């Protein structure tokens, strides 16, 4: 019986979980919470699972054992051994990526060595820790284990490049804002804070050219980098445009759904910045149009609303080690 797994920021699976299910029907998903991780029971995996927009690594894991307390080292290189490898055909190298929940008597690094020596003695692969052409994942959680091949090298999150290393936003955080905000191909988006792009080249490949695109932003030399982007992807609708958010409406007109990622800081003059943007927000709105937002201030975000937004949802999201929230708002 066999499984893929699927990692996203922990506080999406449920996204990753309807990604997934429209791609895989059936039953017997499973989700592991406030872990970013999905499994799907699978015979089979192909090119299709690359093709998710809300995960970072998938593994096919090829077995899943309940662990022997008497010789637990022992047992895993047995199942391992007990496994098809045939990642380890044209590759020439491997490394074992073990980790572990729970409390157990070994640690990561044993695990690691018993399972590659029996891997490197039964296939005569060498182990390349820095570079290895296949990675080999042993999870150890609680009571049970885990054993199969990671099928990503990169991330796939690791889409349009050029709008990247800027900043700590990855393409996966902004497919889940689009979708916790609803947005649909044929309406119209806002990206308020663009900086290189990220937002808006993800609603513009998502949503396709039905949708008009529009993004912001104070420093020119991002938009540069930002419309370059758009072009070696062919997204060139995008309209980018040198704009405040604190007034919104000089150089955006009205829109259906608005998708912001203000900055972490320039406290008086952040809230002056929330104050003067969720204006600009409302007013860019006709009624029943939405925001998703993200902040790591949701005291101070709640403060500067405006009373014509509702606050629809509200979420918790894990982003480079640290824990934003997600609000969707909608105009009354």
């Amino acid at each position: 019986h066999m499984w893929l797994e699927a990692t996203t920021h922990p506080g999406l699976e449920d996204l990753l979980l309807e990604e997934l299910s429209a791609l895989y029907p059936g039953e017997g998903a499973e989700v592991d919470a406030r872990k970013g991780r999905v499994r799907i029971p699978r015979a089979w995996v192909g090119e299709e699972a690359l093709g998710l927009r809300l995960a970072h690594h998938l593994v096919l894991f090829r077995a899943r054992l309940l662990l022997s307390r008497e010789d637990p080292l022992g047992a895993l290189e047995r199942a391992a051994l007990a496994l098809p490898w045939p990642e380890l055909e044209g590759a020439g190298s491997f490394r074992v990526e073990a980790r572990r929940e729970g409390e157990h008597p070994f640690t990561s690094p044993e695990v690691e060595r018993r399972v590659g020596e029996a891997l490197h003695r039964a296939y005569g692969v060498p182990v390349d820790l820095k570079r290895p052409a296949v990675r080999v994942r042993v999870d150890v959680r609680g009571e049970e284990a885990f054993l199969g091949v990671q099928l990503t090298e990169r991330p796939l999150s690791r889409r349009f490049p050029k709008a990247a290393l800027r900043g700590s936003l990855t393409p996966v955080l902004a497919q889940a804002l689009l979708r916790l905000a609803d947005a649909r191909p044929g309406m119209r988006v806002l990206d308020p804070f663009t900086g290189s792009g990220t937002i808006a080249l993800e609603a513009a490949s998502t949503l396709g050219p039905t949708s008009p695109v529009y993004a912001g932003d104070l420093d020119e030399k991002r938009l540069g980098l930002a419309r370059e982007a758009a072009l070696a992807s062919g997204l060139s609708w995008i309209r980018f445009l040198r704009a405040d958010a604190r007034h919104l409406p000089r150089f955006f007109p009205e829109v259906d759904r608005i998708l912001a990622n203000p900055p972490h800081g320039l406290k008086e003059g952040l809230f002056h910045l929330y104050w003067d943007f969720l204006r600009g927000a409302l007013a860019l709105l006709p009624p029943g149009g939405r925001v998703a937002l993200l902040t790591l201030r949701p005291a101070l975000l709640k403060r500067a609303l405006p009373p014509g937004f509702a606050l629809r949802h509200a979420r918790v999201v894990e982003q480079g080690g640290v824990y934003p929230r997600v609000f969707v708002l909608e105009k009354l």
